[PDB]
């Protein structure tokens, strides 16, 4: 094996009742999802699976439920069925909180191999696949007809576009999800892939490469082209309203620019110094709580309900999934171009690791691009302290 991650004294502060009983509700579904998801499409999954066997399918998007989770499950409360993308899902089940899965041969030749991949966890199935998330470039093609193919070119742009009253772009500085594409494009990495296994001893997050992405950013923000606190909302309202010419982010946004006046385009991310963007690729996964007293009812729903060519386009209808795992439904949307763009990112980009110490890592990146964007600490400072 290899050592914990952080916070063992606190898992085990949490001991107590986990496993005596504490009681989830049997004989109904409550299921976590992220607020950004499709989580309406989802509940009309919910309400077909209910006119079918009597069961009751409470969909709830609390705020921060990846940081929640663990701590109503460890209790033995929470939901049936948690989804996120599947980097979390390795902690979680090294702590406990997962039941493992059991979908035959049968089902799991319905989705593409890599997306088993991203569920299994030392050997075992602990979720099931969903989505294929990666983000894109946004653009506006009434402001900018030919999106810029560099990062390096965006400073001009963004000039060009201030003396009509615009900005270039805005998207989310506060996660590092957002900005981790650009921080590994010349070469920032989480943990070193050996052999198989991730070397939780080989860290990336301040190697020269993380450094000049991290400094690129930092001065498009020292230049006046971003701004340190601009977060989800600020540049989605920015985007959707047409004062941005450009945002980043996944296909569950492409929604709200629907109902918006702007004309959007979806694309490959800007290349930075000569290299693609490296978006860290989640799959949205589905984990059963291993707490629960429905574990065959969260199998039924999500194999024979959610995963269905139907029900995929319930949710998908919603809020866009991205590109799907299942196969039937993923011929289909391959067709979209922006399901193209997804792809293109997804391939230029690197599927996330789940291993226990994902938590952390994003943590330590989280801190360094804020307080590195914020000025609070120099771009060297910051992700010295990431390591
Ligand atoms: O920013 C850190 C964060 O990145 C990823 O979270 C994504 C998630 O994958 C997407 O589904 C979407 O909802 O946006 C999130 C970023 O705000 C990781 O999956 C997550 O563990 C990590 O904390």
């Amino acid at each position: 094996m290899e050592k914990l991650p952080p916070g063992w004294e606190k898992r085990m502060s949490r001991s107590s009742g986990r496993g005596s009983g504490m009681k989830i509700e049997e004989g109904k579904l409550v299921i976590w999802i992220n607020g950004d998801k499709g989580y309406n499409g989802l509940a009309e999954v919910g309400k077909k699976f209910e006119k079918d066997t009597g069961i009751k399918v409470t969909v709830e998007h609390p705020d921060k439920l990846e940081e929640k989770f663990p701590q109503v499950a460890a209790t033995g409360d929470g939901p049936d069925i948690i989804f996120w993308a599947h980097d979390r899902f390795g902690g979680y089940a090294q702590s406990g909180l997962l039941a493992e899965i059991t979908p035959d041969k049968a089902f799991q030749d319905k989705l593409y191999p890599f997306t088993w991949d991203a569920v299994r966890y030392n050997g075992k199935l602990i979720a099931y696949p969903i989505a294929v998330e990666a983000l894109s470039l946004i653009y506006n093609k009434d402001l900018l007809p030919n999106p810029p193919k560099t990062w390096e070119e965006i400073p001009a742009l963004d000039k060009e576009l201030k003396a009509k009253g615009k900005s270039a772009l805005m998207f989310n500085l506060q996660e590092p999800y957002f900005t981790w594409p650009l921080i590994a494009a010349d070469g920032g990495y989480a943990f070193k892939y050996e052999n198989g296994k991730y070397d939780i001893k080989d860290v990336g997050v301040d190697n020269a490469g993380a450094k000049a992405g991290l400094t690129f950013l930092v001065d498009l923000i020292k230049n006046k082209h971003m701004n340190a606190d601009t977060d989800y909302s600020i540049a989605e309202a920015a985007f959707n309203k047409g004062e941005t010419a450009m945002t980043i982010n996944g296909p569950w946004a492409w929604s709200n620019i629907d109902t918006s006046k702007v004309n959007y385009g979806v694309t490959v991310l800007p290349t930075f110094k000569g290299q693609p963007s490296k978006p860290f690729v989640g799959v949205l996964s589905a984990g059963i709580n291993a707490a629960s007293p429905n574990k065959e009812l969260a199998k039924e729903f999500l194999e024979n309900y959610l995963l269905t060519d139907e029900g995929l386009e319930a949710v998908n209808k919603d809020k866009p999934l991205g590109a799907v795992a299942l196969k039937s439904y993923e011929e289909e949307l391959a067709k979209d171009p922006r399901i193209a763009a997804t792809m293109e990112n997804a391939q230029k980009g690197e599927i996330m690791p789940n291993i226990p110490q994902m938590s952390a890592f994003w943590y330590a990146v989280r801190t360094a691009v804020i307080n590195a964007a914020s000025g609070r600490q120099t771009v060297d400072e910051a992700l010295k302290d990431a390591q």
